[PDB]
């Protein structure tokens, strides 16, 4: 029930899970809270306690700001934080088989939610069902997350930027450093998330103080390439001014801004975060990872493209409609409530939303490619094409590409196409297989059946679960039992990939083509 770490013993509590028990270490601290002076600075190290720490309920989440776009409707608010919000927030947990493992297989779980919410305490988060089902230990954190987390004055150490980045990393060091003493091998871990999640997965593996922390690494719906998920310098020093302009902290001395800036309330920080992108987009990341000098030491296209990162074994994957979840936040004519027929004048409204800094000609190019179908008269086309077109543009094709780099230097990779619309989804069906809803099948979830999740949803979860540890723990996700479809690594000739569903898995070559090359060789050049 305790265990001695090296800065205290913590007192976890036993869970029964399926018949049998794993032992949850709930809200572990793992830096000193950055709080006064703290605020805004990398993640301080924590003073040894002599007590025992109960471990026995989830932490504080992170200050954010919450979604009330849809009040009383769980299809959004189970993305909300469910525990206090506060500065004080660097905690992590820790999911362990009982009986007590000898070398287990580490997974570390970082949230997503564009690095401005999220929170390591959601449901669909619980890490007892991994550490029961497949005798892995599961450890997820919270970490600073807004300009609480991100806010860069780029060079200046009272508010570097990447903060949130050092805060994950702290918790992986922790790992490193107390894993063993609950059964833990720190020679074998494995990060995974979803995104932002993701886009922080594939930043540790370009980050060389990351690369002796970990092992393995799973991208779900992300990765740093993605166009929502790294910052320019120019932006981040230009919206760290905003906020001081919002804040009434404009000041000459730079340090002097984030001074005043340490005076103020965080929700005063929090409600003025909104309104420093000049024309956001439902995606936007307002105070996100930039190129430090310290976490990050050049653009990351540069190091991704020039072959500076970890190599290892990646598992990269998409689900089948990514970017409908977010039309529902601002492009015309939708509604989660109808089945948000819209017409070309709509559609065109809608690139608009999503592509705000973007020229005429850049977006009638996107018209033009996503525009010519089959059946003119199908009364969806535009719906679907403005879903397809934000799909692709911010997941699927940064997704592909960032495989296509990293496999080029020898390392095998994985890559999955997700295609099974949840049988619970409280979003409408015009969304199919939305953005953010594999996890709760990753998580295993459906494995419990008084959760009214269809049988083929438990075979399909028990599928992709042995496939996610079998990846961690011998870096080659097969089902090799039960005579399941062999998952080819992705090379950048073939780019095979896997079909996950409840309806056979596929072997595919080459998902989007047409698409993603319209994305990656035209538009970056508009
Ligand atoms: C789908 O609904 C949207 C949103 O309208 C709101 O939600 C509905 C469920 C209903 O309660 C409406 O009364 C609400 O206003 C509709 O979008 C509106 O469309 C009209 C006409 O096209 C336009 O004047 C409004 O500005 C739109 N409002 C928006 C975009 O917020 C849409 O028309 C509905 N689609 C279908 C196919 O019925
Ligand atoms: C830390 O926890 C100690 C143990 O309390 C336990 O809690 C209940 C729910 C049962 O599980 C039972 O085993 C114990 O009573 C406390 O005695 C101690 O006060 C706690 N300390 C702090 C600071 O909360
Ligand atoms: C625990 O296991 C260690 C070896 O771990 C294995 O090798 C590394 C390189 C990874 O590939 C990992 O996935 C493997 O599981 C041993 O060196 C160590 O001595 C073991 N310690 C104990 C206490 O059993
Ligand atoms: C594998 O399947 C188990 C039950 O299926 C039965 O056993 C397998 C070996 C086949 O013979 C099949 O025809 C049988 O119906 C599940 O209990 C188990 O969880 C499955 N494992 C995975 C990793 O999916
Ligand atoms: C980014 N959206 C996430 C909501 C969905 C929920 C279900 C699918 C899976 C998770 C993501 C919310 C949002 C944050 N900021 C916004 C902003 O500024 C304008 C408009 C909208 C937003
Ligand atoms: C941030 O950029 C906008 C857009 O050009 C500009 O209007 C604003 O002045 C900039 N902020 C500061 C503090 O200059
Ligand atoms: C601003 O920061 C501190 C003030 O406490 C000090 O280094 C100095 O007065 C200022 N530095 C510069 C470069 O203006
Ligand atoms: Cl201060
Ligand atoms: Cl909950
Ligand atoms: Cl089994
Ligand atoms: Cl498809
Ligand atoms: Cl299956
Ligand atoms: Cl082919
Ligand atoms: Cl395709
Ligand atoms: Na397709």
């Amino acid at each position: 029930i305790i265990i001695a770490t090296k800065n205290g013993k913590v007192r976890g509590m036993q869970l029964t899970v399926f018949g049998g028990t794993v032992t949850a270490f709930l809200g572990i601290p793992y830096a000193q809270p950055p709080l006064g002076r703290l605020r805004f600075k990398k993640p301080q190290s924590l003073t040894k306690w002599s007590d025992i720490w109960n471990a026995t309920k989830y932490a504080n989440s992170c200050c954010q700001n919450i979604d009330q776009s849809f009040p009383g409707f769980h299809g959004s608010e189970m993305w909300n934080p469910n525990t206090d919000l506060s500065e004080d927030c660097l905690y992590l947990n820790v999911w362990i088989p009982a009986p007590k493992p000898k070398n287990a297989t580490v997974l570390i779980w970082i949230y997503g939610g564009g690095f401005q919410t999220g929170t390591s305490s959601l449901h669909v988060y619980d890490g007892k069902f991994l550490a029961r089902v497949e005798r892995v230990i599961v450890v997820s954190m919270n970490y600073r997350v807004g300009a609480l987390g991100f806010l860069a004055l780029p060079g200046n150490p009272e508010a570097p930027g990447n903060m949130g980045l050092f805060d994950q990393q702290l918790a992986l060091q922790w790992v490193q450093k107390n894993i063993a003493a609950f059964g833990g091998n720190p020679k074998s871990v494995t990060l995974f998330g979803e995104s932002a999640g993701a886009a922080s997965v594939s930043l540790h593996l370009l980050s060389p103080g990351s690369h002796s922390l970990f092992t393995r690494a799973i991208l779900q719906s992300g990765s740093f390439n993605a166009p929502w998920a790294v910052t320019s310098l120019y932006e981040a020093r230009n919206r760290t001014l905003n906020l001081a302009k919002l804040t009434g902290c404009s000041r000459e001395n730079e340090t002097e801004i984030i001074k005043c800036l340490r005076n103020k309330d965080p929700q005063e920080i929090l409600l003025n975060e909104a309104f420093v992108v000049p024309y956001g987009t439902p995606l936007s990341v307002n105070f996100g990872p930039t190129v430090d000098g310290d976490f990050l030491t050049d653009m990351p296209d540069i190091l991704l493209e020039l072959g500076q990162f970890k190599k290892t074994q990646i598992l990269v994957g998409v689900n089948k409609d990514e970017g409908t979840a977010f039309l529902v936040y601002g492009a015309p004519g939708f509604s989660k409530d109808n089945n948000s027929i819209i017409t070309r004048k709509e559609f065109q409204e809608g690139l608009k939303i999503f592509f705000p800094g973007v020229s005429e000609f850049g977006k009638e190019s996107i018209l033009f490619h996503y525009t010519d179908w089959v059946d003119d008269q199908r009364p969806e086309n535009y719906r679907e094409a403005l879903g397809d077109v934000v799909g692709d543009y911010n997941f699927i094709c940064p997704a592909l590409e960032f495989t296509k780099k990293f496999s080029e230097w020898g390392n095998n990779a994985f890559f999955y196409y997700f295609e099974h619309r949840s049988s619970k989804l409280p979003w409408p069906e015009w969304m199919g297989v939305m953005h953010g809803y594999e996890i709760e099948f990753v998580f295993g979830l459906p494995l419990e059946r008084r959760d009214q999740y269809t049988k083929a949803e438990e075979i399909l979860s028990r599928s992709i679960v042995k496939r996610w540890a079998n990846f961690a723990k011998y870096g080659n996700p097969q089902e090799t039992q039960n005579q399941s479809t062999s998952w080819p690594v992705f090379k950048s000739t073939e780019q095979k990939y896997l079909t996950l569903n409840t309806e056979s898995t596929r072997i595919m070559t080459k998902l989007r083509a047409q698409q993603c090359r319209f994305w990656t060789s035209f538009f970056p050049k508009v």
